[PDB]
């Protein structure tokens, strides 16, 4: 049975028996290379006290599924609409959290619109400096970067 | 300024203004291919009522670095040693909490020790189910299929 500490905006904290659970809003990501360069964002996170490299992102909202949010995010985020593709999904931390990501491929950008800095970067570069300390990824751009070496390269 | 509303076992959460922030211990977890299989583990996740595909992780321990913390859960899950060497790290979701994941790949593989499933699977094969509707992902079971379709081939 779930018992209720808190019910909030982004999230509830609940105990079930020994366990502390943490329900959060289902989430999409979305991955573009445009030129060789991948799509990032970075924006003030407070709950770490930095930028990390992240790639388009947010959370579902009521009424929308998956690929609806991903062009909603896509647009507010990047002012770019695109064709999505899904590739896959991942729960985040699934020792203490539901939140689940949807990751969505988008080709041929337009832009239809004219917080949050747009970061195009070419992945090899993210991933090198990421190596030599000087970025911090999110899950979302870290799969980025891995999808793009795995499958988008040439 | 944070204002804490619970202080748990194995995450805080607390009010820095508007923001939900949860804090939570970081984390580790280790890639290991052997004669084209990852090592997958599975275990029941109550927080997501299933069991998705993970590598084997764990959060570090007090007096521990990341690299020991590897180690351990790598023997602790699996029976096994190896020869550890850092990847990277990603925070979970950086939109509210500040998990961080240090990721390792193990290479020659030892057993060293006669809840947790070990699940040998090629990663051809765990993209596949997951694909299908098969099976979930963990963000480091998505990490560790994407990390060596990128550069584990051959
Ligand atoms: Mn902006
Ligand atoms: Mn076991």
């Amino acid at each position: 049975e779930r018992t209720y500490l808190y019910r909030g905006r982004i999230l509830n904290l609940a105990l079930e028996g020994r366990y502390e659970i943490v329900e959060h809003k289902p989430a999409v990501a979305v991955i573009a290379l445009r030129e060789g360069r991948m799509l990032f964002v970075r924006q003030m996170r407070p709950a770490v006290g930095l930028a990390p490299l992240e790639i388009p992102a947010g959370l579902i909202e009521p009424g929308e599924d998956p690929l609806e949010a991903a062009r909603r995010e896509l647009a507010e985020e990047t002012g770019l609409s695109g064709d999505l593709t899904y590739l896959f999904s991942y729960f985040v931390s699934p020792g203490f959290t539901d939140e689940k990501t949807h990751v969505f491929l988008a080709e041929n950008l337009k832009e239809v619109e004219a917080a949050i800095e747009v970061v195009w970067m070419r992945p090899e570069e993210a991933l090198e400096r990421h190596q030599r300390g000087e970025v911090e990824f999110s899950a979302t751009g870290l799969v980025g970067v891995l999808y793009y070496h795995a499958f988008l390269r040439g």
